């Protein structure tokens, strides 16, 4: 027998801000 | 016998902000 | 015998903001 | 018999700030 | 028998500030 | 008199791989 | 007098791969 | 029998400041 | 008189690998 | 029989300041 | 009279490997 | 029978100051 | 009269390996 | 039987100042 | 009259290995 | 039987000053 | 008249090994 | 039966001043 | 008139080994 | 007039071994 | 006129061994 149990509660892995992958700027 | 149990609660993996993949700008 | 159980609650994977794939500006 | 149990509570692994992957600036 | 138990409480592994992967600046 | 000049060559700011914003996994 | 020049060449800001905004899964 | 138990409390492994991977500055 | 000049050559600020913003794993 | 037990309390292993991996400065 | 000149050559500020912003692992 | 118990209290192993891995200065 | 000149050559400020911002491991 | 017990109290192993790995200076 | 000249050659400030910002391990 | 007990109190092994690994100066 | 000239060569300030900002370990 | 007990009170093993590993200087 | 010239050769200020900022160990 | 010239040759200020800022250990 | 000239040879100020800033140990 094999068992695996996972529990994520209220607000796991959520974004409430800024996620920028890539950013290029000049002057 | 093999078992796997996963539970995600209220606001799991949700976005409440900004997600930008790629951004380019001169000035 | 093999088992998998997954539970999504209220707002799993929901977007309540902004998702941008790609953005090119200029001046 | 094999068991693995994991629990993530309220606000685990969330982002409330800024995540930037890559940044390039001319000036 | 084999067991492994892990518990993450309220605000584990969260970002509230700034994460910058890479930064290149001319001036 | 004010002047600003920017030049982006061939494959500048391009993606040739994988960009993932957010990732959540049970097992 | 105010001037701004921006030049994009062949494949500026192009996607030649994969972009994923948000990804969730169980097992 | 084999057991391993781990507990992480409220603000364990969180970032509230600045994390910079790499920085290059001309001036 | 004010001037600012920037030049990006062939393959500036490009991604040819993996950029992951956030990753959560149960096991 | 084998047992390991670990406990992290309130604010273990957190960053509230500045972490810079690498820094190069011309002037 | 004010001048600022910047030049980025071939593979400047590019990613060929792996960039991970945040990582949480149960086991 | 084998046992190992570890307890980290309120504010263990936290950074409240500055951590710089490497620093190079021209002037 | 004020001047500032910067030159980045072939492969400046690039990532060919692994950049991890934050890592938390239960076992 | 074999036992090992360790206790790290309030503010053990923290940094509240400056940690510099390597520093090179021209002038 | 004021001048400042900086030259970075082939492979300055690159990462070819591993950069880890923060790491916490239970066992 | 074998027993080993260690207790670190309030502010053991902390840095409140400056730790420099290596310093090189031209003047 | 004021001048400051800096040169960096092939493998300046490059990481070919391992940089770890912070490491916490139980058993 | 084998026993060893160690106790470290106060700010035992803390740094409040300046630690420099190596120092090289010109004129 | 004022002048300052600095030259960093081939492999100056590079890391080929291990840089660890902080290390805490239970056993 | 004022002049200051500095030359660092092949392999100045490089790490090929181990730099550990702070180490804390139980048994 | 004021002149100062510094030449550091092939392998000045490098580390090929173990630098440990601070070390604390139980039994």
């Amino acid at each position: 027998h094999h068992q695996k149990l996972v529990f994520f509660a209220e607000d796991v892995g959520s974004n409430k801000g800024a996620i920028i992958g890539l950013m290029v700027g000049g002057v």
